[PDB]
C-alpha cells in the first residue's frame, strides 16, 4: 500500500528513500508505482521542450517550463543546458579545441571531483570508429581522454549480469546476478525482468559503488532511472543536484541509456536505423557538456563513458531447438536464448538424468550451433559455475544463434534482428569505455581490459576504499593522471627446501623400472652444477613463483627446467622451463619409452609410483617439462623423473602430447623463444580458487596421488620480439591456458581426426589470465622482473583471445 495523498512540492527527485506508506518522490517511485500525486506536474514537467531558443533569453520565470532561460536560472541551477550558448554568446563544449585538464578545476566548496558514470545499453565497441561522424561529443571524449579500443564484458553478456559487475567489481557468480532471468533454488523464487521480485534485495550480493561510496561518507547520486523518465531530464537532475549545497551534493552520478540495446535488439548492430539513436545519445551527452561548462564544472568531473556489452546479428530461422535433440523435452526447463541453462522441471521426477540429457546434446549434428557443458567444464575465464542459481547444465551458442525448447516458443511468445549474451571473448559483445577528466591522462590509448576492474578505479577516483572484488587493485593504474593505487606484493607464506641427494635407489619401491643403467671429470662436475641450480638463471626467468599458502614443497633444479615439487600433492605445483627459437624437437628414445626414475632428492614415502597406475585402467600419466624438449641424450633422463611425472587420463594425454611436442615449437620459433611454466590445478568446487588437501575428490586409483581437474600453461616472451625470451629488456608478452583434465574428447566434436586439427582450437576456447591461474593454485607469478609492478598486474590480466581485429 502506498497512500499517494502526501505531495512532492520541495521534493522533486529527493536522494533519500522514504519508507512506506509514505509516497515517494525518487528517480525510482513510478518503478514502484508509488510516486506522489503530483510528480508528474512538479516534477516531470515538460512544457516548451528542452532548449533555449534566442526569443526566451532573459524571460520571466516561468515554474512551469521544463527548464529556464530566465536570468536568475544560473543561480536556481535549473537553465535549459544551452543557455549560455543561445542567450550569453558562449561555444558548445564541442566547438572547444581540447586542453589537457592537467589539474582540476573546480568550484570553491568541491572536496574532490565528482565523478558521472554514463552508462549506455548494448553500446557495441566498433561504433565508436563507425559512427564517430555523427558522434561529435563522444568523438571529443574519446580522443581527448583516455580510452580503450574495447572493454571486455562479463560473461554472460546480458543487461544486468553486466550493470551489477560494473557497479560491484565481482563476477556474476559472486555477486548473484547470473542472468536477466532465474531460479534460486533455496529461496525458492524466480527473478523476472517484468514483476516485483528482482527489488528484493537478496538477489543482490557484493557491494555496489553507490553503498561503498554511503558508508565511507561519500554521498552518492541514486543511480537508476525508471524506463518513462526522458533523458533530458535525467541529465538537468544530474545538474541540479550538481548545484545542492556542499553538504549535501553527491560526489557520484549515473546516468543510463536504454540505447542503443533497444534500436539494436529491433534493426540489428548495423542497421541503418542504427544511426539516430547514436545521434540521439551523442546530443545527450553533450546537454550534459555543456551544463557541465556552464556549471564551470566541465575541468572538475571525471567522466565515464561505458557500455555494458555489444550486439550481434540474430534472426528467427538461426535457432535450434532441443526438441530435434532430445525424446524427455517436457521434463526440462530451459532458460533459452543467446545461452542456454537447463534444469528438471519436477524435483519429483527420479528418472531425469543430467548424464544422458548431456549425450544427446553432444555432437549430434555436423553444423551444430551450441555445445553443452556441465557448467564445472565451462572455460574458466568464463567464471560461471560457482552459484546455485546457475543450472548445472549449460549451453554455450554460437555467435549469430538462438537456442530454444520447441519451435512453439519462437513464434508464440520474424521480430528481433540483434541479441546478445554469448561468450565474452566473441568480438560483437565487445563495448566501450573512454574515461574523461582531470584524474584521467590526456590523449593517452590503453590497452582492452575487463569490466570487472572498474569498481577499483571508480573507488580510487573517489578515495574509496573497495570492498573484496575480483578486479586486480593497481592493474589500471595506467589509466590514471593521480590517485593510483600503489600496491604490494603479497609475501610468500611457505620457503621451499633445496633438498640434495638423500636417497638410494634401492629404498625406492615404485614398481618403476628404466633402461638408465647405461653409463669422467668433463661431464660429471657439469651435472653436479646442473643440480645445484647452475642453468637457473636461463629457465626461471622472472624469479620462483611465491607460494601463498602454508604447504611443504622442495625446489628441484635441472640442466632443462626448475620446478617446485608438493610433497602433499606428490608432483609439482610448477614447472618452469625456457625453450629459444633455435632449440631442437626430439622423440622419446625407444629404449625409454616407459623409463621412470626414482628422485634421490626426494624420498619414497612422498614420490609418486608406477604400480598405482598400471592398476588404475582409466588413468595414466605424462610429464610437465616434456621430454621431447631435452638439450641433450643425457639432460633426457631428468626428464622422466617420477618428480616430473603427473597423472593424466589418455583423452587428454592426446592433447598434452601435441602441445609439448608441436606447439611449444611452434610458439618459440614465432615468439622468438618462450619461458613456459606448466602445473596442475585442483577445483573440484568450482570456485575459482585453489583446493585443499581435504577438498580432492579423486586419486589414481589405490594411491594417495590426487587427480588434477586442470593443468595449466603460462608462456611467456619479449613484447619486442627482435630479442629473445632469455635477454629482454622491456615488456613482456603472455598467453596462458587452462585445459580440462577430462577422461574423453567428448567437447571436441572432431577429435577422431589428427590433433593438428582439434587440438590447438580447444587450447584457444580455453585461454586463461596468469590472474586465473593464480587463484586456481595459490601462487605468485613474476615476482622479479625488471618491471613496475603495476605493468606487472596489466600483464597477470591479459587475455589472449585469438579473435581477429
Ligand atoms: C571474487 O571476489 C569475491 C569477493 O572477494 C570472492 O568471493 C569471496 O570468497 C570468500 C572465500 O570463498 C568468501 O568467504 C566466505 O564467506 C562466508 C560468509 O560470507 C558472508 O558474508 C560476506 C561478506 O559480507 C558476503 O559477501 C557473503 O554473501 C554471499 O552469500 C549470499 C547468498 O547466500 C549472496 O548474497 C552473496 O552474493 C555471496 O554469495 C557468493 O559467495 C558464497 C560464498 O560465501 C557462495 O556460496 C555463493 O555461491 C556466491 O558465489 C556471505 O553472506 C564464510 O562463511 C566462509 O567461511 C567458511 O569457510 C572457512 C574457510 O576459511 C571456514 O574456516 C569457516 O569456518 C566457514 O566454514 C563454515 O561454513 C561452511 C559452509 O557453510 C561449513 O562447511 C564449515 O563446516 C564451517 O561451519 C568464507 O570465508 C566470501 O564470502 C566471498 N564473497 C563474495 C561477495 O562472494 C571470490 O572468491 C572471487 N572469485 C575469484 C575467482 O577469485
Ligand atoms: O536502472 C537501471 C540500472 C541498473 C544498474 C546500473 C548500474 C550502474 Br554502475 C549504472 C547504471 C545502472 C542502471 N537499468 C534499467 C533497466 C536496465 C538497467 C536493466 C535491464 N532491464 C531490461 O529491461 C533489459 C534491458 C536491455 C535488455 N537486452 N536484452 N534484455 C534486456 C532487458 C531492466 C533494467
Ligand atoms: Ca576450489
Ligand atoms: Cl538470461
Ligand atoms: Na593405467
Ligand atoms: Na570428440
Ligand atoms: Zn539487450
Amino acid at each position: 500500500w502506498t497512500a499517494t495523498s502526501g505531495s512532492c512540492k520541495g521534493r522533486c527527485f529527493e536522494l533519500q528513500e522514504v519508507g512506506p506508506p509514505d509516497c515517494r518522490c525518487d528517480n525510482l517511485c513510478k518503478s514502484y508505482s508509488s510516486c506522489c500525486h503530483d510528480f508528474d506536474e512538479l516534477c516531470l514537467k515538460t512544457a516548451r521542450g528542452w532548449e533555449c531558443t534566442k526569443d526566451r533569453c532573459g524571460e520571466v520565470r516561468n515554474e512551469e517550463n521544463a527548464c529556464h532561460c530566465s536570468e536568475d536560472c544560473l543561480s536556481r541551477g535549473d537553465c535549459c543546458t544551452n543557455y549560455q550558448v543561445v542567450c550569453k554568446g558562449e561555444s558548445h563544449w564541442v566547438d572547444d579545441d581540447c586542453e589537457e585538464i592537467k589539474v582540476p578545476e573546480c568550484p570553491a566548496g568541491f572536496v574532490r571531483p565528482p565523478l558521472i558514470i554514463f552508462s549506455v545499453d548494448g553500446f557495441r565497441a566498433s561504433y565508436m570508429k563507425k559512427g564517430s561522424k555523427v558522434m561529435p561529443n563522444i568523438e571529443k571524449l574519446r580522443s581527448c581522454g583516455t580510452h580503450a579500443p574495447y572493454m571486455r564484458p562479463v560473461y554472460p553478456t546480458k543487461t544486468f549480469p553486466n550493470l551489477y559487475t560494473l557497479a560491484t567489481g565481482l563476477y556474476p557468480e559472486s555477486h548473484g546476478i547470473v542472468g536477466n532471468s532465474m531460479y534460486d533454488p533455496v529461496f525458492d523464487a524466480s527473478f523476472h525482468l517484468r514483476g516485483r521480485e528482482k527489488f528484493n534485495h537478496r538477489w543482490w550480493g557484493g557491494q555496489p559503488l553507490w553503498i561503498t561510496a554511503t558508508k565511507q561518507g561519500v554521498r552518492a547520486g541514486t543511480f537508476f532511472w525508471s524506463v518513462s523518465i526522458p533523458h533530458e531530464r535525467r541529465i538537468l537532475t544530474i545538474l541540479q543536484w550538481l548545484s545542492l549545497p556542499d553538504n549535501e551534493r553527491p560526489s557520484v552520478y549515473a546516468f543510463y541509456s536504454e540505447q542503443p540495446d533497444f534500436s539494436g535488439h529491433k534493426y540489428g548492430p548495423f542497421g541503418p536505423e542504427m544511426t539516430n539513436p547514436l545521434r540521439e545519445i551523442d546530443k545527450t551527452v553533450g546537454q550534459l557538456m555543456d551544463g557541465l561548462k556552464q556549471l564551470r564544472l566541465h575541468r572538475c568531473v571525471n567522466v565515464i563513458f561505458v557500455g555494458d556489452h555489444g550486439m550481434e546479428d540474430v534472426t528467427c530461422d538461426r535457432t535450434e531447438f532441443l526438441s530435434n535433440y532430445l525424446t524427455n523435452v517436457d521434463d526440462i526447463t530451459l532458460v533459452p536464448g543467446t545461452l542456454g541453462r537447463i534444469r528438471a522441471k519436477s524435483i519429483n521426477n527420479s528418472k531425469y538424468d543430467p548424464k544422458t540429457i548431456i549425450a544427446a546434446l553432444t555432437c549430434k549434428k555436423p553444423d551444430q550451433h551450441f555445445k553443452p557443458y556441465m557448467k564445472q567444464h565451462l572455460p574458466k575465464r568464463l567464471h560461471y559455475a560457482n552459484n546455485r542459481r546457475i543450472e548445472d547444465i549449460h549451453l554455450l551458442v554460437d555467435r549469430r544463434w538462438h537456442v530454444a525448447r520447441k519451435p512453439l516458443d519462437v513464434y508464440k511468445k520474424c521480430f528481433f534482428q540483434g541479441d546478445h549474451g554469448f561468450d565474452n571473448k566473441v568480438n560483437s559483445m565487445q563495448t566501450v569505455f573512454v574515461g574523461y577528466g582531470p584524474t584521467f591522462k590526456y590523449r593517452t590509448k590503453v590497452p582492452p581490459f575487463e569490466n570487472i576492474e572498474l569498481y577499483n578505479v571508480m573507488c580510487d577516483l573517489l578515495g574509496l576504499k573497495p570492498a573484496p572484488n575480483n578486479g586486480t587493485h593497481g592493474s589500471l593504474n595506467h589509466l590514471l593522471r593521480t590517485n593510483t593505487f600503489r600496491p604490494t606484493m603479497p609475501d610468500e607464506v611457505s620457503r621451499p627446501n633445496y633438498p640434495g641427494i638423500m636417497y638410494l635407489q634401492s629404498e625406492f619401491d615404485l614398481g618403476c623400472t628404466c633402461d638408465d643403467k647405461v653409463e669422467n671429470k668433463l661431464e660429471e662436475l657439469n651435472k653436479r652444477l646442473h643440480t645445484k641450480g647452475s642453468t637457473k638463471e636461463r629457465h626461471l626467468l622472472y624469479g620462483r613463483p611465491a607460494v601463498l599458502y602454508r604447504t611443504s614443497y622442495d625446489i628441484l633444479y635441472h640442466t632443462d627446467f626448475e620446478s617446485g615439487y608438493s610433497e602433499i600433492f606428490l608432483m609439482p605445483l610448477w614447472t618452469s622451463y625456457t625453450i629459444s627459437k633455435q632449440a631442437e624437437v626430439s622423440s622419446i628414445p625407444e629404449h625409454l619409452t616407459n623409463c621412470v626414475r626414482p628422485d634421490v632428492r626426494v624420498s619414497p614415502g612422498f614420490s609418486q609410483n608406477c604400480l598405482a597406475y598400471k592398476n588404475d585402467k582409466q588413468m595414466s600419466y605424462g610429464f610437465l617439462f616434456p621430454p621431447y624438449l631435452s638439450s641433450s641424450p643425457e639432460a633426457k633422463y631428468d626428464a622422466f623423473l617420477v618428480t616430473n611425472m603427473v597423472p593424466m587420463y589418455p583423452a587428454f594425454k592426446r592433447v598434452w602430447a601435441y602441445f609439448q611436442r608441436v606447439l611449444v615449437k611452434k610458439y618459440a620459433s614465432e615468439r622468438n623463444g618462450v619461458n613456459v611454466i606448466s602445473g596442475p590445478i585442483f577445483d573440484y568446487n568450482y570456485d575459482g580458487l585453489r583446493d585443499t588437501e581435504d577438498e580432492i575428490k579423486q586419486y589414481v586409483e589405490g594411491s594417495s596421488i590426487p587427480v588434477p581437474t586442470h593443468y595449466y600453461s603460462i608462456i611467456t616472451s619479449c613484447l619486442d620480439f627482435t630479442q629473445p625470451a632469455d635477454k629482454c629488456d622491456g615488456p613482456l608478452s603472455v598467453s596462458s591456458f587452462i585445459l580440462p583434465h577430462r577422461p574423453d574428447n567428448d567437447e571436441s566434436c572432431n577429435s577422431s581426426e589428427d590433433e593438428s586439427k582439434w587440438v590447438e582450437e580447444l587450447m584457444k576456447m580455453h585461454t586463461a589470465r596468469v590472474r586465473d591461474i593464480e587463484h586456481l593454485t595459490g601462487l605468485d607469478f613474476y615476482r622479479k622482473t625488471s618491471r613496475s609492478y603495476s605493468e606487472i598486474l596489466t600483464l597477470k590480466t591479459y587475455l589472449h583471445t585469438y579473435e581477429s581485429e
